[PDB]
């Protein structure tokens, strides 16, 4: 049975892959994101959906778990989905301002301001994506992230979070936060997970080195096939 | 029915993608090299073959297509593979050096020498991929790669070529060069593919904006469900 890494494993096993495997950021990235927009379609496939091409809004916040939720939409538009993008603060890093451009390449539309109310998110979007927060935040979540959090638990529509849900404690999950219905764990899961109350919880992130499966114990499942998510039961 | 590209179609389609549309290099390069293995997969599935884990030989010209090999090679070995890497001569670039890092950590062998007839190679590898040129190279097929090239034609084992089989003409093929078992045409097929005498055509690259699409009236197959190869019969 896999394992669930405490922030500080996380971070070691982090540490490894961008430093002595020389695994680049936007290519691992790439293959989270792509691993994100996966699972979504086969949690919630369009022909499940009410909507012909089936809406969904992706919210990223300020570090890299937002990169990977606009590589995730950009993905879930290549795979039959309408996503809308709300992205309201971003590193001035040119690997974000590059994704941002792909993006909006794809002819995926960036909303200016996110809708204040529950309802109004139900009525335009079947799914939101949970791209905010990643297992580096240790907190205090400022604003506009509060306010956003606030909408999100209000939702009747499913929620897919990325990794963590935000607002969780990385290892402790939060009781009275976010409950999304797909959680997706990157590299391998996190100890939050655990506490997830969700009916899909995918593990993706397909590049994890057998050495460093074993120096850490990771204990990873049998990906089938090609596929590069496999879903936990 | 698909569009196949002249050399300088191709080369306008990679200038908007790396360009205006502000995709990486090593972005498009781990999508590619992923779509390259996942075909491999497809082809010939680890069951079909006669080894546990079947043998791979993957060489590696000194390009972008050498690097999509490199890409290749981890993807197979994470599918189940046992890949062995010829890559004789390498760029003097990061992009490069940190894809030959990352094959070495996931335990990838690169030899020092390409075995000298073709029965050795048959005799090791289940498979050969062919990831020497792509469609850039305009040719004198200097050495080391006309021996290696020669090699190839004698093989018993089949060879799968990334993009376009080395030393055809990107246009006009090569009825005297190797002759590919399986081709993987990336983004879209080039000209030379009409002239492909194997039985596996797949379309891999599954990241192309449909305003690309449109603007070169590409008509790119639809990929099925999640996929990142489709099957060109
Ligand atoms: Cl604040
Ligand atoms: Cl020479």
């Amino acid at each position: 049975a896999v394992k669930y890494l405490s922030q500080e494993e996380a971070q070691a096993v982090d540490q490894e892959l961008f430093n002595e495997y020389q695994f680049s950021v936007d290519q691992l990235m790439e293959l989270a994101g792509l691993s994100c927009a996966t699972a979504i379609a086969k949690a919630y496939p369009p022909t499940s959906m009410s909507k012909s091409p089936p809406t969904v809004l992706v919210i990223c916040g300020p570090g890299n778990n937002g990169g990977d939720g606009l590589v995730c939409a950009r993905h879930l538009k290549l795979f039959g989905y309408q996503p809308t993008i709300y992205y309201p603060k971003r590193p001035n890093k040119p690997l974000f301002t590059g994704l941002v451009t792909q993006c909006q390449k794809m002819d995926i539309p960036f909303l200016g301001e996110m809708p204040p109310e529950p309802m109004m998110v139900d009525e335009l979007y079947e799914l939101v994506v949970d791209a905010i927060f990643g297992f580096s935040f240790k907190g205090d979540v400022r604003e506009p992230f509060h306010s956003i959090l606030s909408v999100l638990s209000g939702l009747t529509v499913p929620i897919a979070s990325i990794d963590i849900p935000s607002g969780w404690d990385v290892e402790k999950g939060n009781p009275s936060g976010i409950q999304p219905d797909l959680l997706i764990s990157l590299t391998a899961p996190k100890k939050s997970a655990t506490h997830f109350t969700g009916r899909y919880h995918y593990l993706g992130g397909r590049f994890v080195p057998p050495a460093l499966e074993k120096k850490y114990q990771l204990n990873l499942p049998s990906y089938p096939d090609t596929e590069c998510v496999y879903r936990l039961q």
